[PDB]
DNA sequence: AGGTAGACTCGGAC
DNA sequence: GTCCGAGCTAC
């Protein structure tokens, strides 16, 4: 889930599960849980908390339940769902919370790549994974005077720039490839190379790029195919060791 | 110093 | 057998 996504997925889950008490926690694949190592401190601490909130920073779900927040990526194929505990399992799923109302909340993941933290709610943002997590970038903590700071400072390309997690909360590639295009600024540039007027664009196309999310693609995987602004050829290369797509004429 | 690159996690699709 | 996407180790 990209995201916009995530947004998604936080507002329609809360209402399902919110209210409702943990009464066991099952783990079928441990190594989903990183904290504590040990999943069966992680089930055991969990149990007899009630579910209070959920709220998403970046790409990550911050379950809020009575001491512990439970903070969870879902990487791209994690899933989850509401169910009957009565129901059989579907295929993949690696950790339920079993609530005392008979229902759960099941974590599927068919590329076992997601990840949950648990720590005392007081903790949870001053410990990984949010631990110096950027800005949201569609808050005004994310401005351009703060983009223009962090590229100034490396030697990076602005696609690498755009895809740290301390820079900008959760822009994945997808939204990488699109802003730089719609702001017409090559992805492999030095992020240094921005003049001030760049920048400004910059921030702006990421802003509506995602903002647009969160209420049809130019470049990316559309490699070969006609730029829809100008016809040339979309073209793709690894930059920042991702595939990355942009136009060759739009982007400069 | 810490900025930066690399290792590492996984399995569906070539 | 090799790629790839997001987000602790060692130069
Ligand atoms: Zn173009």
């Amino acid at each position: 889930p990209q995201l916009p996504e995530v947004e998604t997925i936080r507002r329609t889950l809360l209402p399902l599960i919110v209210g409702k008490t943990i009464e066991d926690v099952r783990i079928f694949w441990p190594n989903i849980i990183r904290h504590p190592r040990d999943s069966e401190a992680f089930a055991a601490r969990m149990i007899g908390q009630t579910v209070r909130g959920l709220e998403r920073r970046g790409k990550f779900l911050k379950f809020l339940l009575d001491r512990d927040a439970l903070i969870s990526h879902l990487r791209a194929e994690g899933r989850y769902a509401v169910a009957s505990a009565l129901e059989p399992l579907e295929p993949h799923t690696h950790v339920v919370f079993c609530f005392t109302d008979g229902s759960e909340l099941r974590y599927r993941d068919v590329r076992k790549f997601g990840t949950m933290h648990v720590y005392a709610k007081e903790e949870a943002d001053r410990r990984p994974p949010l631990a110096e997590l950027g800005p949201e970038p569609l808050s005004p903590a994310f401005s351009p005077a703060v983009l223009a700071e962090r590229a100034v400072k490396t030697k990076r390309s602005v696609k690498a720039l755009l895809l740290d997690c301390t820079v900008v909360a959760g822009f994945g590639n997808i939204y990488v490839d699109e802003s730089l295009f719609r702001a017409g600024i090559l992805p492999g540039r030095p992020a240094a190379s921005l003049s001030s007027k760049e920048i400004e664009r910059l921030h702006e196309e990421m802003v509506a790029t995602i903002g647009e999310a969160v209420m049809h693609l130019y470049v990316y995987g559309r490699q070969g195919n006609p730029c829809k602004r100008c016809g040339t050829p979309i073209e793709k290369t690894v930059v920042a060791g991702r595939g990355t797509h942009y136009c060759p004429r739009c982007q400069r």
